DNA sequence: GTAGACTCGGAC
DNA sequence: GTCCGAGTCTA
């Protein structure tokens, strides 16, 4: 899940937990808890607090409690669900927050890559991982000017640049390949090789791509759904991601797949320069 | 500052 | 064996 996915999860999860008081916190896979490092302390400090709100920062969910903030990252396959405490638990449930009303917030993650950090509300923003996060793509803090700034200070590919959460928040593998194709730029291009026109173009497309995505509930390509288990629909609007060997939707040239910045990369050798 | 290797487990 | 909507730790 990237910005669009997490944003949908956020909007649909809030009403299901807002105003509930944590009665217990059960942990079946301690490694997910990053801070405090001792899982017993993590659990003990949550008890008695009420869920006041749910915010997003890049791909992170920020649960606002009374004095604390629970920072959660789903990474590759983490997922939330609110259900009854009387029902058996589905497989791969690693952390459960029990509310005083008998319902509970369950966190599932087949790969166990997800993380959880709990800090006093005022410390959350000045501590990792929210600490070195770049600006929100959909906000003025993210402008062509800002992007140009980081591009020159490096020889690495533009794809590696965009995947860097310190440059811009929330862009992942799918939307990077998709924005580069829309901007007509090869992902392997050195970040510096880009020009002023190419930079403002990329910015334009990043904002539109990410934008259309949230408005469609995200991209379900394998295991993503909102807290209601509903599937997004932006994956029907994908130009390159996951379409290797298939004709480009614009020019008909077969989409190619390579490894760039250590990850699967899709692009149209004809339309992207 | 930056290329790699985990952290893990189920679907082809 | 290969593939994977992520991002911190290495060397
Ligand atoms: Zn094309």
């Amino acid at each position: 899940p990237q910005l669009p996915e997490v944003e949908t999860i956020r909007r649909t999860l809030l009403p299901l937990i807002v105003g509930k008081t944590i009665e217990d916190v059960r942990i079946f896979w301690p490694n997910i808890i990053r801070h405090p490092r001792d899982s017993e302390a993590f659990a003990a400090r949550m008890i008695g607090q009420t869920v006041r709100g749910l915010e997003r920062r890049g791909k992170f969910l920020k649960f606002l409690l009374d004095r604390d903030a629970l920072i959660s990252h789903l990474r590759m396959e983490g997922r939330y669900a609110v259900a009854s405490a009387l029902e058996p638990l589905e497989p791969h449930t690693h952390v459960v927050f029990c509310f005083t009303d008998g319902s509970e917030l369950r966190y599932r993650d087949v790969r166990k890559f997800g993380t959880m950090h709990v800090y006093a509300k005022e410390e959350a923003d000045r501590r990792p991982p929210l600490a070195e996060l770049g600006p929100e793509p959909l906000s003025p803090a993210f402008s062509p000017a800002v992007l140009a700034e980081r591009a020159v200070k490096t020889k690495r590919s533009v794809k590696a640049l965009l995947l860097d959460c310190t440059v811009v928040a929330g862009f992942g593998n799918i939307y990077v390949d998709e924005s580069l194709f829309r901007a007509g730029i090869l992902p392997g291009r050195p970040a510096a090789s880009l020009s002023s026109k190419e930079i403002e173009r990329l910015h334009e497309e990043m904002v539109a791509t990410i934008g259309e995505a949230v408005m469609k509930g995200g991209s379900t390509v394998r295991t993503y759904v909102n807290t209601q288990g509903e599937a997004g629909t932006f994956q029907h609007h994908l130009y390159v991601y996951g379409r290797q060997g298939n004709p480009c939707k614009r020019c008909g040239t077969p989409i190619e797949k390579t490894v760039v910045a250590g990850r699967g990369t899709h692009y149209c050798p004809r339309c992207q320069r």
